[PDB]
């Protein structure tokens, strides 16, 4: 494990507002790469046969988790789409790899990326990510449970309303930290141009809202009840240019 390529803001997309208070939700993705890249003379270098670890959470400025989970949020589209407000079923994160030059998407292979549902939370320290990674100790894993998950089936249900965000999440076990362990680039990718000069890649992290089937950037998504949902972009961050040794 080691300090990896830093993340920078790429863009903020659709604004999110609470349906009851009209309060705008201020969001901030907090991603970090914990291994897989070396910093050689002002350049980040990765390797084909190697793999990398990327973790991420997101935060909501001045909004405590309890209130957040009890709230209802609407996405605000505008102009062309101008639909108005789309109800958020839940928030999730996804990562992608791109050709930092022509912005072409590079496929990633993970060891089990995917759309990870997530609730606001600070990003755990580097060492904790380790002690929680591949260390399946029953007692130990229970010391990190409150750090990595929110078990909806344990909250006081009488405190939440029918439209509460908590109850629109797909599963009872909800992650607090999106952990992408053992990720590699597809072995089919070309890491050099015909001239033999290195190609440049970039890792992206996108925070988004999953909304019901019914011009804005989003990905089509296979929901939980067989329905076709939409993963609408809220915020995106990326690493600086990366090079991949073959």
């Amino acid at each position: 494990f080691k300090v990896g390529p830093p993340f920078e803001l790429v863009r903020d997309y659709c604004p999110v507002v609470e349906s009851h208070t009209g309060r705008t939700l201020d969001l901030r993705i907090i991603p970090r790469i914990d291994r897989g890249f070396d910093h050689i003379d002002e350049e980040w270098v990765g390797y084909k046969r190697s793999y990398f670890t990327l973790v991420s959470t997101f935060e909501t400025a001045n909004c405590d988790l309890d209130t957040f989970l009890k709230s209802s949020f609407d996405l605000l589209v505008e102009d062309s789409s101008v639909e108005g407000r789309l109800r958020v079923q839940y928030f999730a994160i996804k990562i992608k790899a791109k050709n930092d030059d022509d912005d072409t998407e590079i496929n990633l292979v993970q060891h089990t990326p995917s759309v990870c549902p997530l609730v606001p939370s600070p990003l755990p320290k580097h060492q904790i990510i380790r002690e929680a990674s591949n260390v399946r100790n029953i007692t130990k894993m229970k010391k990190y449970d409150s750090t990595f998950y929110l078990h909806r089936d344990h909250v006081n249900y009488e405190e939440y309303g029918v439209d509460s965000l908590l109850f629109s999440y797909p599963e009872d076990s909800i992650q607090k930290v999106a952990r992408y362990e053992r990720v590699q680039f597809a072995s089919s990718i070309s890491v050099k141009k015909p001239s033999q000069q290195n190609k440049h890649f970039s890792l992206h992290v996108i925070l988004g809202a999953v909304v019901d089937p019914d011009g804005i950037p989003y990905d089509e998504l296979a929901l939980k009840n067989g329905s076709k949902g939409m993963f609408v972009y809220l915020q995106e961050m990326k690493t600086p240019p990366l090079i991949i040794r073959g």
